[PDB]
């Protein structure tokens, strides 16, 4: 498979966002995911969005830091974040959801990660920290945000559409009564961010957050 993931320049050495790309319904869509490199090895926080590319990812981050992907972080279960778990707990490699997301992942007939995340308590690996938050229901009932704070970065997820978004995209899981609830939460809490990294689209150029409400309201 065509190496045709971008992965961008990093915040502070180690923070890194990266773009994969599938094709759905005749068009390419993108999708952002995160990793982050630690001196125990790196962090994914959502997996390519073809499973195809897994492999291939990780031989990537090896080459470029001389170091293995050690865990995976789903920010919820659809295809573009947990995406095929079995992929990681194959190779050993720890593997965090919450309970909700392993329950969506188990109900559509999926792997599972082998630890559970706790939401709202500091993760700490390899010298690096990053907290993973539930500030309620949106883009789907188990999305969650991922904060790292001496970065001043939020992973926002799908939860947060893109300044260059035109729709909300995939809602037949959404809850929208409750999502403008959830982005007013996440904009009152993350006033300390400098960066807020969209699920899907572009993720430069900010204003993602009031665009999500716009999209929300329209
Ligand atoms: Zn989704
Ligand atoms: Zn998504």
């Amino acid at each position: 498979q065509v190496k045709d993931f971008v992965i961008e320049p990093p915040i502070k050495n180690n923070l890194h966002i990266y773009k994969t790309f599938g094709v759905f319904g005749g068009k390419e869509y993108s999708a952002n995911s995160m990793y982050l490199v630690t001196k125990k090895g790196v962090v994914l926080f959502d997996v390519p969005w073809e499973k195809v590319q897994y492999q291939s990812l990780m031989d990537t981050i090896k080459k470029r830091h001389n170091l293995p992907v050690v865990a995976v972080f789903a920010t919820h279960s659809h295809d573009d974040r947990a995406g095929d778990l079995s992929f990681f707990n194959n190779k050993g490699i720890k593997t965090y959801a919450t309970a909700k997301t392993n329950e969506f992942l188990k109900k559509d007939g999926k792997a599972t990660s082998t630890e559970i995340i706790k939401t709202g308590k500091p993760y700490r690996i390899g010298g690096e920290e990053f907290v993973v938050d539930f500030l309620g229901e949106g883009h789907t009932a188990d999305n969650v945000v991922v904060w790292f704070p001496k970065y001043n970065v939020l992973d926002g997820g799908c939860l947060v559409k893109s300044n260059s978004a035109t729709d909300l995209g995939y809602i037949k899981e959404a809850n929208v009564e409750q999502w403008p609830k959830t982005i007013n939460k996440l904009k009152a809490k993350y006033s300390k961010a400098t960066l807020i990294i969209p699920g899907h689209d572009e993720w430069k150029g900010g204003g993602h957050v009031e665009h999500t409400l716009e999209l929300l309201n329209k």
